[PDB]
């Protein structure tokens, strides 16, 4: 009967640390004596508990261990496991090595290293999983990049599950790791095989008619050769593989990101030209997203760049050169979980059937 | 705000009975009729069983400040076109736009409504920041002047200030509104290149007023073994072509001109024509890979008068993407801009977000 102001009570928790009962009334104009009665029954369910001159506040926070949540991140060589708490805190983490591009590889990882049965010392275990992937995910939960990888996840585990695209988490992420400062414009830009943007738009992740919005790797760019203007996918020029690509014929050798790094360091003449060229689209491209979508800030997730971070520097410099905004350019938040942790709080999200957790989990 | 929540349903269902208005909202007959009741009393409300938004309340007037004009559109309450007039812009100057405000709009005359001026819409071609400061006004000099506190003091009500290419975006989700369609694009193609962006019903104007600023997009072109890099509204908007246009012809081409070559077949503009067509379908190509909108509704004078251009950009569009976004011309050629501004100054004088009055002239 009351689902609905139950639901914006266990919100007003998970987004307040440690708020008090009369806050709560406060925030959601509610009379102490309904949310007094709600707090009893969200105490009841084990989703809350009470934290540990005049009267003393009823301090509440969410319930660790009234369940836990699994998030994972398939990614281009490895099945990434998270654990978290119902609270959104990090239990454990493990990574598995992803033998080759098949499915059923990744399903047997699943079945191999998850026992689904575990509770770790939850009263009700396993309440959800959340799939992240280097794809695209429709509004319906349609994989469209026999049966999809998360119905095959969702048979296996027999709880909810959501599948999203990785920058899309990433954003999600973002939107709470930057609330504090209300960047409720923002985009998590992801560069490796290919281009990828995750949007948030007035504090919601946007995500298109078809959930293809921020698929900026697949913009066409022109080239005049032998007076034919032919049109390229920038990430077939300056997506990380692309880079990598370029430099393996101009080198003629195969050319790996820990390879790329060592000849930059050592500074060779092929590759650190090429490196000026590529942090000079990448400039751009921050320059075109700024006046395509003008976000307060973008974070961009590049395994070169968080490999050497000065290369944020020599962006930023390059980006100057075309443009006074003042954007905030930045690397992601956590080079290590923010798509994993984007990913929890999209599977608490659907789980509890509440929009706009806050929570910014620290890991 | 029930009192508001009712206002709005008679706004959006013109004429729409107490019981019908009782079902869309929830709220039982009682309560109905005495907001309704209290609606009436102020005014706000008339009956015709069936409710309607009382159009002598007072009226709005929506300004359009073209690179050339100042148009002035005058509004009932209900959002219906009272007249329309326009301006000779004699220069670029802020002063100017003013001087004609101040010589032709009447603040005094009620035009037989209660209250008579009510606010006052203006649409730019530039960039209005979250605040109401215009930080980029390209072919209009400021002189240090501030449009919405100079246009708000000659006019003494509350004042929006909003870009052209947004404005029309607002337009087409109120007349587009009955398909749904939440994500949407109003792009605006003349001297720049614009785009009002519609986000999950609403309008999206980016951190600093500057979302859809499109025509500042930059492209590169390697001339002389140099990496040159141009915003794309100096090489495909409608100014950039017809000035693409002058130099291979040698002669000073207007839109007029370049549609009697086009007809006539002359080469070199039928080329430039299916380049310029194709450009524009990439256009679309990437924008639906950015934004990913239900539909994009251009605003390009040259596809206003041979609308039959649309098959063509749609048909070069296939080559490039198999999406089923809808690629439409603008829905209303002379008034979507400012009727957009009728939208916007209506919404904030009412304090009201989600109005949706589609009316065309
Ligand atoms: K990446
Ligand atoms: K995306
Ligand atoms: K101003
Ligand atoms: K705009």
């Amino acid at each position: 009967p009351m689902n609905d102001n139950e639901k914006r009570v266990l919100r007003e928790i998970y987004n307040h640390h440690n708020i008090s009962r009369t806050q709560i009334s406060k925030n959601l104009e509610i009379n102490k004596a309904t949310i007094s009665s709600i707090l009893n029954k969200l105490k009841y369910k084990s989703l809350v508990n009470e934290v540990g001159g005049g009267r003393k506040p009823i301090l509440l926070k969410v319930n660790h261990l009234y369940g836990y949540f699994i998030s994972l991140d398939l990614t281009y060589s490895s099945v990434e496991v998270m654990y978290n708490y119902f609270d959104g805190n990090v239990i454990k983490h493990e990574s598995y090595d992803l033998p080759d591009e098949k499915v059923s590889s990744i399903l047997s990882i699943i079945k191999k290293h998850i026992d689904i049965q575990e509770k770790l010392d939850t009263y009700n275990g396993l309440l959800g999983v959340s799939v992240s992937i280097h794809g695209v995910v429709d509004n319906e939960q349609h994989v469209t990049y026999g049966i999809s990888i998360a119905k095959k996840i969702k048979e296996i585990t027999n709880v909810p599950v959501v599948v999203e695209n990785e920058a899309n988490l990433s954003a999600l992420y973002e939107r709470n790791f930057n609330h504090n400062l209300s960047y409720n414009n923002l985009i998590a830009l992801s560069i490796h095989k290919g281009i990828g943007a995750g949007l948030i738009i007035n504090n919601q992740l946007y995500r298109g008619a078809n959930g293809e919005a921020g698929e900026i790797g697949k913009t066409l760019v022109s080239k005049v050769s032998d007076n034919v203007e032919i049109f390229h996918k920038i990430e077939d020029i300056f997506s990380q593989e692309a880079l990598l690509h370029n430099l393996s014929n101009q080198l003629n050798e195969k050319m790996t990101l820990s390879k790329l790094i060592q000849f930059y360091n050592e500074k060779n003449p092929v590759v650190v030209e090429e490196m000026e060229q590529f942090i000079n689209k990448i400039a751009v491209l921050i320059h075109n997203l700024n006046t395509q979508f003008n976000p307060n800030a973008i974070y961009i997730n590049c395994p070169l760049f968080n490999e050497m971070p000065e290369i944020l520097e020599a962006i930023k410099n390059q980006f100057k050169q075309y443009s006074r905004n003042e954007i905030q350019i930045k690397l992601t938040s956590n080079v290590k979980f923010a798509t994993l942790l984007g990913g929890t709080l999209a599977i608490i999200q659907k789980v509890l059937q509440i929009n706009d957790i806050y929570l910014d989990i620290k890991a």
